[PDB]
């Protein structure tokens, strides 16, 4: 629902011409990342998960926060900035936290845009950002733009909480299951739209889905990436969630990983299988080593969050996220006794997951 | 460069593309893209104040992110740093209780660069920030055309605290307390005056870029200020024209002299209308505070920041009765501050 013609642009105009797409993705790789940041009674979270959590001087309260920011992935302006505030305030919420008290924006108009795109295309993406921020029960009270060669999307979000407002991401014991929120396949789903747009590319999988298939791959990734994991939050409290992160820019693989090092206990996580929007596989199957969907490894935005849940309280939740009006969850695998550290099975279950 | 198996060539600044009127988006556009979005502060200052449900308390926070704009990446990371808690220093807030830091790493340095000069930059943010007494315990990084560098700084406030930039009454004065003309220095060291001139000029800039606030900030305390900004990528008539339309009172701000590094404004004067520094408009990186002070107390802070680790500051203008602009005299003196 958004034409570049309907707001005096060239038709020609997409907002995912200012970047250049990966299958994946453009974050600095976790092995290189952990690397380069060699250097750097009331619990206490610092670099590796993904929130820290910091105690204040005051009365018992902690300061939990987090940054994040990505490029344009889909066309739509607005939700384009629902999107990337959508992401920021995900990793609040892999936290179990509900509240934010505070957001900043970080914005980076493109030098390749002209004036007239960006006064018309910039300000659907603020009022995308602020109306997220608003279903969150929060605001933007600041933060800084400048001009960079690619839009730049991102911000800031934290929360001052009371102890029990947060849930600290390490107490999974053997028997937990792993529910996973959201469906796998978004940068499958967005790239694909993008080819379509280009002759060469789109007749390599001409051959393997629909113009239509990608179309409504399309519109459901960008439905469930402006999704906030606000209520999965809310939730985890309640059916007594042992663990969490969400699955964003690292794949469900690398952050499933980052989740099960994390752990108190000497546990670790197999993934039996995946959702995935439907027809993604195949794409990225007819791919090769592209996405590598199929191997937990390829990139999600403001994905859902991964939950270390009792066994029994793992069906309440699913059953009370999906049918509060809400959005089915699925259990994907288990936590067994184990060194720290997960795997997806050689063969997992694609559960194809449809609109 | 060379001593970390780097190119003779490398140069840290080749990542990010120089423009005499800096990157950031004008003033004017911004408010137009923006006007969709206990004392509380909004958008249009330097931090945000919140007030919290608890104990009284403010949540108050900044981010910004600059690119290369010196060669020393070491240096870079300490500028970085410094710049970012800027913003809680103009608010008088000495204490940061948690950063966290943006990086872009550029695609078109390889691997090898990437890994011997990132550590640097991260590096020097690491001292800059534990210089004011915090850490950084997150961040995000990620691939971009360009070098980023960037953070966020947060504090949890008692009411104490901080000091609400409104304050300022006719017969205050503004102190000013580093000098001006980095985007200069900045500009030509990449690159009437000579190399020597222009080598020290970087020199003084890239250590006053590194240099924290925080002094300041809590001197802005001892001698009771009543408002302030810090002078950064909007240069110094942008910022305190934003800090005067922030004034309860009716005041204007006029600034009469001009302390800048050594021979920048001659360099600025030269490339016409390449930097406009004695206009104004001339973006700054990290710059100081600009104070209002009470004429009594002005002479005082600026005796007493120049030897309590001791910097010189400037009286540079006059609050007066008027409608919360700020402007330039016609004729400023230059000051010429010296290595
Ligand atoms: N994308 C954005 N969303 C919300 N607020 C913003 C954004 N960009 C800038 N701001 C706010 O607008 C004002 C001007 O920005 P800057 O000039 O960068 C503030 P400073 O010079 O103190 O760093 C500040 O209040 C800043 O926090
Ligand atoms: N430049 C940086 N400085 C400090 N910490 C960082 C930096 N970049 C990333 N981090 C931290 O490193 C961890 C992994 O990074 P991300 O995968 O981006 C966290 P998430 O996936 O939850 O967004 C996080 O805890 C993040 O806060
Ligand atoms: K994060
Ligand atoms: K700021
Ligand atoms: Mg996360
Ligand atoms: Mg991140
Ligand atoms: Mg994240
Ligand atoms: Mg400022
Ligand atoms: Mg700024
Ligand atoms: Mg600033």
């Amino acid at each position: 629902s958004f034409n570049p013609e309907s707001y005096e642009l060239d038709k020609s105009f997409r907002l995912t011409r200012f970047t250049e797409l990966k299958g994946t993705g453009c974050k600095v790789p976790q092995d290189v990342l952990q690397k380069l940041l060699e250097s750097l009674v009331m619990p206490r979270l610092g670099i590796g998960m993904d929130t820290c959590v910091i105690p204040l001087r005051h009365g018992g309260l902690s300061l939990v926060q987090t940054t994040d920011y990505i490029y344009p992935i889909v066309d739509d302006p607005y939700m384009m900035g629902r999107i990337a505030c959508a992401n920021v305030l995900s990793d609040l919420y892999a936290m179990g936290v509900t509240e934010c008290d505070n957001m900043l924006m970080l914005l980076g108009v493109s030098n390749k845009m002209t004036d007239r795109e960006r006064d018309k295309v910039m300000p659907l993406i603020i009022q995308g950002f602020k109306d997220a921020a608003e279903e969150a029960g929060t605001s933007v009270t600041g933060g800084q733009t400048v001009l960079n060669p690619w839009i730049v999307l991102g911000g800031v979000a934290t929360t001052v909480c009371q102890p029990n407002e947060f849930i600290m991401p390490d107490n999974a014991v053997p028997g937990d299951v792993l529910v996973l929120t959201k469906p796998l396949g978004t940068q499958v789903a967005v790239a694909v739209h993008q080819w379509l747009d280009i002759p060469e590319k789109w007749n390599k999988i001409k051959l393997v889905v629909t113009q239509e298939d990608v179309e409504l791959a399309y519109q459901e990734a960008m439905m469930n990436m402006a999704r906030l994991n606000r209520t999965a939050a809310g939730l985890m409290h309640t059916f007594n969630a042992h663990a969490a992160t969400d699955i964003t820019g690292f794949g469900i693989l690398g952050h499933a990983q980052n989740l099960a090092k994390q752990q108190r206990n000497e546990v670790s996580f197999v993934i039996h299988n995946l959702p995935v929007l439907a027809k993604m596989a195949a794409v990225s199957k007819a791919c090769g080593n592209m996405f590598g969907l199929m191997h937990g490894t390829c990139p999600e935005t403001s994905g859902g969050l991964l939950i270390c849940l009792p066994r029994e309280q793992a069906a309440r939740f699913c059953a009370e996220i999906k049918s509060p009006e809400g959005h089915q969850a699925w259990i994907i695998g288990i936590v067994e006794k184990g060194n720290r550290t997960a795997r997806i099975i050689d063969k997992p279950r694609i559960i194809e997951v449809a609109p």
